[PDB]
C-alpha cells in the first residue's frame, strides 16, 4: 500500500543522495519499527522502588546502571534485587517478558595507574552478584582491560567487558582498546573535562564510527537529557543530542542523574524511548548498509557469512524481522553489525545472552523456557514459532509479512550457517 | 589463509579497485584465470563440423549450445546434424569428468503479417526432435513471439525462445518483445544492414543491459571471429570483440560461418573460450553487483531474496561455488542476474532444464539421475553432496573451501528459500 | 596516496594533518568519521556566523567591544522584551562599539542589526505591533528582520509591504515555528531571503522528538536552495548561569554546523545570562571545529548533483571558482560584490577556501555575514579614473588585508573572482594568482 | 534529445547502457583523431585531399616499408593537400605528420638513427618509436633526434610483455603511447592484448597523455567495401576505453578503400563519443587528479567543471605548446577545446589529444597585448560559427593568460555567444 511507503521516513530512504535523504524528512511521516537503540538507566534513590522500576521496564529500560562510585556493596545488591523482582514480575506471561541486564560501572583507578583495590573488590562483587556487563571506568590502554578481566576471574568469563574511554591516553589508544574489549563507552562527562570541550563531539564520532566499523557495542553516555533532572521536558540541545547519538551509530544511550537522582525518571527513559524511534527511522540506509558491506574484510566463518546473506535478503524483500536462534548472542551481533532495517529477534534460552545482547542495537532478545525436544529439529522450530508468536503478540509481524529465519546445523554455539525466507502465517 | 598468490590471480588486485578507472588500470597480463570460463559459446553445425568425431573435439573445445540454420540444409539433413550432435555428447556418458549436457537451437529462416509456412514446418520438426531452444529471427513486436509460441504447439511450450533483434523495428519495440521472450539475440549481420553499421554496438550495450537488467539470457552473434573461417588465428578487432562482449554482459557468444562452413571450427571455439575466461576475471563485480542491486526492485518472491542473499555470501567469503538444486533451471538463473564470481553449479534430475541453463551465464549443469531416496531430505542431501563430489573432481572445490547451497523446504519446483553455508570436508 | 602525493612532498606532512584533512581525504563518510582526530588543529577562519541577542548583559558599548572580538557577526534586537527607546539604544552601542574599530580594514569588523518581530498571536495578520517595530527597523537602518511565526507565502509578503518602498533592501528570514510554517516550508522559502528553525516555539507547536527532523529537513533544503538557515534557541542553554556547557550543548552546536546551518544563535546566554562573552567564544570554539570535521567531498558532490544546469555567468563562475580552489587548496577566494550576490553563490558550494567579499556597500557587508565562510571587506576609497585599474585596486585590497589578517600566506593560491563591466549581476571572471 | 542525452542523465552505468538509442543523433564534433598510414593506396595528392575531407588528423609513414625518397614525396604530397586548402582561413584543417619507426633488433638500430635524422630534417610533429621496452630506449629516440628535434612528440610503441610490464617508466618520460597491438598479439597470449589495450588506455587517461588505439581496427577493409560487425564493436570500443587516437594501417596504406576506411572510423567514433557516460568519467578523472599549484591546471579543472554546468559549446583556450589544451582535454569535457594558436607545429600536434580542435591564428597582430588576445578569442568564436561548433545565445567559456608566453594561463571567464 501508498501509506507504507509513506511512514517510518521510506520517501527519505528512496533518496539517490544523503542530501536528498535530508530534503525528504517529514514530521509527519510515523515511525512504525520498534526502537532499536537500547536505553541504560543508572539506578539510584530515584528508581529503586520495585514497583517504579516496572513502570521503567514498561517505559523502555532495557539496562540498569550500578554506579560503583555511589553506595555500598550492600545498597547495590538490594539494588540488584529490585531489579530483578521488577523484571520477574513480568516472567508469567512468556511472550511479552523483557530481559533486563546488569550493569556494573566501576569508580576507576583514580591518582593509581593499575586496578585499583576498591575495583578488585567490586569486580568479584560483580562475579558473586551475577552482572552481566562491567563499564570499565579510564581505560586508557589494551593491560587496563587484561587487569579488569583478571580481577573477574575463571567463573566472570561470560562478562562483557565495555571500555570507558574518559581521557586523551584512552582516545589516543583506542584501537588497541578496541580489540581487547567487548564494546566501548564514550564517557563524556570526564572527557569534556580531560580533553577541550569543543573536542568531545569529533571523539564521539570517530569512536562510533570505528566500533561500527568493527561490530562491537558503543554507548553514548552522561547529560543526554540533564535538565530533565529537575524539568519535565528537555531543552532543544538534549532532544537534539539524543537524536545525533543514534545518527551517529550509537548501540545503546544512557540516563545518568535523570534516572538515578531526578524528579523524571520515567519521564526520561520514555523521552529517549521516542527520540531513539525518529531518529532510526531517519537512518540512511542505503549509504549506511553499503559502507558497512564495502569496509567489512572477507570472512570464512560460516556465522559471518550467513549474517550478510540474511541482511542483504532482509533489505531485498522488506522483512519484518530477522529471527535468529543464539547461545551466546553472537549470531544476533553478527546481524546487528550490518545494521538491517528489520527487527533482529533473538531467541535464547541464556538468561544471560538474552540480558547482554541488549548491548547490540536492533536485537530483541526472547528468553525461551520451554524444555528441550527430544527431537533437536522439533525444538528449533519451537523456538522460531515462539520468535513468531512473541513478534505478533508485540507488534514486530503480521500475518503476511515476510521474515528472514537463522539457524545452524548442529546444537552448541558457533555452528550458525542456514538462513530461511519465511512466510508469516 | 589463501596465501598472497591467490590474491594476485583471476584480476583480484583491479576486483579490489575503488573506481572503474583504477579497475582499468590495475588489469594485469600475468593475473592467470583460474574460475571456469561461464560464458556459453553457441557453435552452428554444418558442413566444417557434422561429423561424430569433428563434434568431439568441439564438446572437448567447449561448446555448450549447437545451433542449426534453417535458413540453409533440409530438415533431413538438419536431423542428421542433431543426430551426430547426441551420438558425440552421449560418447561422453561413461566418464563423469567428462560428460557434458549440450544444448540444441533451432535458428528459423524468418518472415508477410505472421510466421512463414517454412517457420511453422520447422518450428514442428524442432519440437518433434526435441530442441531446447529456438533463436526466432526477424523478430520486430510481441504479437511475432506469441506467433512462436503458438507454432511450438501442445508439446514444446518447454522449448526457450530467444527473440532475434535484427532491425530497426525489434530495436524500436525491444520492451514489449523482451517481456514475452526467454531471452534476446543480438544478430548483428542483418542489424548491420538494417540500421547503419556505426550504430550496431549502442545497439548491442542497450540490449545486454536491459536484458541484464531484466535477468534474462542475452545473446552476442555474428562475425565474432570472421577472419577464422579461412585463418588459423583472428585480428586484433575480433578478440576484442569477443571480450567486449563478455565485459558488456552477455550471457552467450556465438561462432556462425566460423563453425559452419570455415576450415578451424574447433580452433574458432578453442578461441572463444580462451577469451571469454579472460574477459569474465576482468569484469568489475564490485559496481556491478551493487548495481544490479540497486536497479532491481524489490521482491517478495522467496527463490530471488534467497538468490540475492546467496550471491551476498559467496561474495563475502570468495566461494569457490554456489550449488542449487533445480527443476526447470530458474533457481540457477536468479542467482545467474547477480553476476556471481562463484561458479552456479545447477544440479538437475530434468536432462532438458540441464541443457537450457547454458543459456545463463556462469551456471554449471550437473544432470543427476539416481533413483529417488523415501526420505526428501537425504534425498537433497545426496544431490548437495553429487554437486561438491563432480566439482572436487572437475576441480572447481577442494577440502577446507567453502560453499554456498540453495534449495528449497519441500519438494518441487518454485519453493527454493534456504541458503546454507558449507565447509567441504 | 597518489592523488595528495606532491602537494605532500610541498606543503608537508604537518599541514595535512591539520583542519581534519586526512577525515577529508575519506572515500566513505564512514571512514571519514574513523578519521576524525582530536590533535588535528582546526587553521581556517570560523565560517559559521554567530548571532548574539543584545540585551541587559550585553549592552554596554565596553561589554559589545569584547563580544565583537570574540566572535559576534549579528547583533538581534528581540521585539518580543523592551521598548523602541530601549531598543534604539542599544543599536546605538552596537554602531559605537563597532566603530571603534574602523580606523583600518585589518581591525574593522562589520556587524549587522537584526530586528526580532513578537509575532502574530491569534490572529491571521501582520499585527499593529509589528507594523510600528517594522517601521522602526527601517528608520533605525536595520540589516535584518527576523519574522515570527511565519505560516505561508503571504506573511512575508505583509512583512515586505510593512517596510515599505525604503525598507527594499533589508533581508527577510522566515522563522518557521508551527506545524503550518514546516508543511509550507517551500512556498516560504520560495519569497523569503533565508529561514530561521526556531526551536523553541517549534517544540511546544509539534512534538519535541520530531524538532530535529524539522531542522535537517530545512536546513538540506536552504543548502539546496543556496539561501541562508540559521539554527536557534537553547544551543547553550545552561551557560545562563554556568561558566561551561553541557555534552548535549556543545554537540547541538557541531551538529547544526555539520547539519550545514549558515548561522548559529544565542539568546538569553548573551541577552541575560552571566556569561555573554563566554558563550559567543564557546560557540566559535565549537563551529571551527565543526567545520573542519565536514566531509567535504560528499557535500560538494552532492551540492554539484542536485544543483540544476545554469545559464547565469555568476553561478557558471562560482562552481568554477570553488572546484578550482579545492583542486589547489586555495587559502581564500576573493570576490568583488556590490549587493553580496556573488559572494553567496560561491557560499552555497560551501568551499574550505574562504571567501573574502571585497564591497563598497556598508550594508552588503554586514548582511553577506548570513552566508557561510563570507568574510567581508569594506573598501571606502574613490573610484580610479580608469575602471579596470579600480579593480585591480580592490583585488590588491583583499589580497593585502588577508596577508596582514593571516588569511594569506607567501606562496599561497587565491582565486579571484570578477564581472567584465561594472554594476550587479556581471561576474563572469575567474582569475588563479600566487601570492609574493 | 540528441548526442544520447537521455543515457547521460542516467545515475547508475547500467541505466545508462539501457538508455542508449540508435535514433538519438550525434551533433558534437568527432573528438577522437584519426591516424591514417599513407602508402601507394593513398600518396596521390588528390587522395589525399579527399582523406582531409573524410577526417584525417595525422598521417603517418611506416618507416619499416619504403624508402627516404618515397616518404619525402609522401610529405610533400600532404603538405600539398593540406595547404590547398589555406585559402579559406577559418574552415583550414591542419595535419600532422608522423614517422613510424623500423625498430630495434637486438639499442637504438642504425637505420633508426638515420630515419629519425630524416624527420628532424623534414620537419615531423611525431615520432611512432617501435619496439619500447624501458626508459632508455625513449632517451635513445630523443638523443637521435638532436638538439633541433626537442619539439617532436615521441609516442611510445608498447608492442611486447617487455614494454608492458616496464609501462609506468615508459610512459613517465614519453610524450604518449601506442598500443601497438600486431606483434602485441604475438608477443603475449592473444587473448589477453585487451587487457593490456584497457590498462594502457586507463593509465594514459591518469596521467594525461595521449593514447593510440592501433592494427587491425577495419583490417577487412583492405579488400572489402563495408567492415565486420567485430571491426565497428573494436573502433567504438576503443573510443569507450579513453583512446584519445584511433589508426588505419594496411587499409590505407595498401587497400582499396582508404577513403572509406577514414569515413567509416569518423562515422563510429562520432557515435562512441555520444554514448560516452561522462557523469562517472569525469568524476573518476577528478577524483584520481592529483591536487595542484600549477595555475595552468587549476584553470583547466574550473574551466571544465564550469563548461559542464552551462552546457557550454566550447572551451576556446589560447595556446602557445598546446599544453594549455591538453590540460583541457585530460577532464574529458563534452564541449570542443577550441586551441587558438599562433604555432603550426603546436596546431598539428594536439590532434593527439582527444577533443581538441586546432585552429591555425594567420591574423594581423593587434598593437595592445590585451586587444590582440580578445581578437584570438573572436577568432575562436567565428570560426566556431562557420564550422558549426557554435550559434548566437550559446555559452562558451575562455581560457587565457596574464602576460604573454607558455607557461601562463589562469584566466577563465563565461561568455554568451554574439
Ligand atoms: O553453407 C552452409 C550450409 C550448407 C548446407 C547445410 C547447412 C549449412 C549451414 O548451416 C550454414 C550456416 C552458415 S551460418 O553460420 O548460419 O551463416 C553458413 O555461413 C553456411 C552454411
Ligand atoms: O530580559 C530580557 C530583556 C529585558 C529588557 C529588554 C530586552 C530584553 C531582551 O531582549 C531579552 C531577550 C531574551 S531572548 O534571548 O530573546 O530570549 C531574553 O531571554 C530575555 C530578555
Ligand atoms: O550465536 P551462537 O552463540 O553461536 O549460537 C548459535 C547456535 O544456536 C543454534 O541455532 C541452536 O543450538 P542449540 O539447540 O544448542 O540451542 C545452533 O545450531 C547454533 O550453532
Ligand atoms: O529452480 P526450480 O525449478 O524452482 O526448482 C527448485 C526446487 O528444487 C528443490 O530445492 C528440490 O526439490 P525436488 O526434491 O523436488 O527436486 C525444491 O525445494 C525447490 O522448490
Ligand atoms: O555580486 P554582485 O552584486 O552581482 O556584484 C558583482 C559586480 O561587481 C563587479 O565585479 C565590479 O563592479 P563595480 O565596479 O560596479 O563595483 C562587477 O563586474 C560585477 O558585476
Ligand atoms: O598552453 P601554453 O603553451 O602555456 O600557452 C598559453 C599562453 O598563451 C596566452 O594565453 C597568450 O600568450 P601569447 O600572447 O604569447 O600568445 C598566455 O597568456 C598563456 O601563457
Ligand atoms: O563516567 C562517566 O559516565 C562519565 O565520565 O561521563
Ligand atoms: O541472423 C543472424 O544471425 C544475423 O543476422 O546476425
Ligand atoms: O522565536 C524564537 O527564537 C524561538 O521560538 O525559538
Ligand atoms: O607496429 C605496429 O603498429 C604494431 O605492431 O601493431
Ligand atoms: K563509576
Ligand atoms: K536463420
Ligand atoms: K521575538
Ligand atoms: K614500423
Ligand atoms: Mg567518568
Ligand atoms: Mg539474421
Ligand atoms: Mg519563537
Ligand atoms: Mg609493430
Amino acid at each position: 500500500g501508498t501509506a507504507f511507503f509513506q511512514q517510518q521516513q521510506l520517501p527519505a530512504a528512496m533518496a539517490d543522495t544523503f542530501l536528498e535523504h535530508l530534503c525528504l524528512l517529514d514530521i509527519d511521516s510515523e515511525p512504525v519499527a520498534a526502537r532499536s537503540t537500547s536505553i541504560i538507566a543508572t539506578i539510584g534513590p530515584a528508581s529503586r522502588s520495585v514497583e517504579r522500576l516496572k513502570e521503567m521496564i514498561k517505559a523502555g529500560m532495557n539496562i540498569a546502571r550500578l554506579n560503583f562510585s555511589h553506595g555500598s556493596h550492600e545498597y547495590h545488591a538490594e539494588s540488584i534485587a529490585n531489579v530483578r523482582e521488577a523484571v520477574e514480575s513480568f516472567a508469567g506471561s512468556p511472550l511479552s517478558y523483557r530481559p533486563v541486564a546488569i550493569a556494573l560501572d566501576t569508580k576507576g583507578p583514580g591518582s593509581g595507574p593499575g586496578l585499583s583495590e576498591q575495583d578488585v573488590r567490586d569486580l568479584r562483587f560483580g562475579v558473586e552478584h551475577g552482572v552481566d556487563i562491567v563499564f570499565a571506568s579510564f581505560v586508557r590502554k589494551a593491560s587496563d582491560v587484561a587487569a579488569v578481566r583478571a580481577a573477574l576471574g575463571p567463573e566472570g568469563h561470560g562478562i562483557k567487558i565495555i571500555s570507558k574511554i574518559e581521557n586523551h591516553e584512552g582516545v589516543k589508544r583506542f584501537d588497541e582498546i578496541l580489540e581487547v574489549s567487548d564494546g566501548i563507552m564514550v564517557a563524556r562527562g570526564d572527557l569534556g573535562i580531560e580533553i577541550p570541550a569543543e573536542k568531545v563531539f569529533l571523539a564521539q564520532k570517530m569512536m562510533i564510527g570505528r566500533c561500527n566499523l568493527a561490530g562491537k557495542p558503543v554507548v553514548c553516555a552522561t547529560q543526554m537529557l540533564e535538565s530533565m533532572i529537575t524539568k519535565p521536558r528537555p531543552t532543544r540541545a538534549e532532544t537534539s543530542d539524543v537524536a545525533n547519538a543514534v545518527l551517529d551509530g550509537a548501540d545503546c544511550i544512557m540516563l545518568s542523574g535523570e534516572t538515578a537522582k531526578g524528579n523524571f525518571p520515567v519521564e526520561a527513559v520514555k523521552m529517549q524511548h521516542a527520540i531513539a524511534r525518529e531518529a532510526e527511522a531517519a537512518v540512511y540506509h542505503r549509504q549506511l548498509f553499503e559502507e558497512l558491506r564495502r569496509a567489512a574484510p572477507l570472512s570464512r566463518d560460516p556465522t559471518e557469512v550467513t549474517a550478510i546473506g540474511a541482511v542483504e535478503a532482509a533489505f531485498k524483500c522488506c522483512a519484518a524481522a530477522i529471527i535468529v536462534l543464539t547461545t551466546t548472542g553472537r549470531s544476533a551481533q553478527l546481524l546487528s553489525r550490518y545494521r538491517p532495517r528489520a527487527a533482529v529477534i533473538a531467541v535464547t534460552r541464556s538468561a544471560q545472552a538474552a540480558r547482554q545482547v541488549h548491548l547490540c542495537r536492533g536485537v530483541f532478545p526472547l528468553l525461551y523456557r520451554e524444555p528441550p525436544e527430544a527431537i533437536w529439529a522439533d525444538d528449533v522450530d519451537r523456538r522460531v514459532q515462539f520468535g513468531i508468536e512473541s513478534g505478533k503478540l508485540r507488534g514486530f509481524l503480521r500475518v503476511g509479512d515476510l521474515v528472514i529465519v537463522v539457524t545452524g546445523w548442529r546444537p552448541g554455539s558457533g555452528y550458525t550457517n542456514i538462513m530461511r525466507v519465511l512466510s508469516i502465517s
